[PDB]
Order: structure tokens, then sequence, then C-alpha cells
């Protein structure tokens, strides 16, 4: 599923993200714009081996199960293809232990590059939220 931009924001404001550990919702959708174009069955492959999943590109070197990822981790414990659903529950779950690691939202270079330090609020303008 591909979402258009207030319908995303309304799912992920449903599911808690938005002021989750203190990032507005226009962080976490300006995240999915550039990790997914929005689209909840996005892969790509990482060169170590790894492989990132879904909406926000959750990667199977640590937060879930592919079984292709040589010495990784499952910390979500979650099948990546879980995080492939147009239900985005799966991704927002592991999202929240993603974010609380300690590094925040620079876990996701992508928002690092493209979202930290811009005006976030204008994904998010016009929305009926
Ligand atoms: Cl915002
Ligand atoms: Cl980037």
């Amino acid at each position: 599923k591909v979402f258009g931009r207030c319908e995303l924001a309304a799912a992920m404001k449903r599911h808690g993200l938005d002021n989750y550990r203190g990032y507005s919702l226009g962080n976490w959708v300006c995240a999915a714009k550039f990790e997914s174009n929005f689209n909840t069955q996005a892969t790509n492959r990482n060169t170590d081996g790894s492989t990132d999943y879904g909406i926000l590109q959750i990667n199977s070197r640590w937060w879930c199960n592919d079984g292709r990822t040589p010495g990784s981790r499952n910390l979500c414990n979650i099948p990546c293809s879980a995080l492939l659903s147009s239900d985005i529950t799966a991704s927002v779950n592991c999202a929240k232990k993603i974010v609380s690691d300690g590094n925040g939202m620079n876990a996701w270079v992508a928002w690092r590059n493209r979202c930290k330090g811009t005006d976030v609020q204008a994904w998010i303008r016009g929305c009926r939220l």
C-alpha cells in the first residue's frame, strides 16, 4: 500500500507516534517520505547483506528476522515480512523501540540528512488530524 501524506499522518497519529520521545508528527512523515515514498512494500538491500523493510525501512541486522542476515539480532521479535503489511502497527511498534535506544531518530540516516533541521511541520500542513 502507498499511503497519501495526510492519510499516513493520521494513521501514525492513531498509533501514538505524535511526540513519541519528543519527535513531532512531521518528523515521522518526513522520514517515511524519504525512506519509502510512503510505500509499505518498500525493500532495499544493504552492502553488508542486511535488508531494510517497510515504510520506515527497518533493518534486519538488528530489529527483525528474515532468515538471511548472519550474526544478526531480532530485537523487535518479528519476521521482517510483517513490516510490509498495509497495517502499519508492526512498523510503528518497532520504530518506538528503535528511537528509544539512545540516538533518537538519528538511527534513520535519511532523517538526519533530509528532515533534521528543516520545517518538518510542512509535512502535516493542511491535514485534518
Ligand atoms: Cl510537526
Ligand atoms: Cl540520506
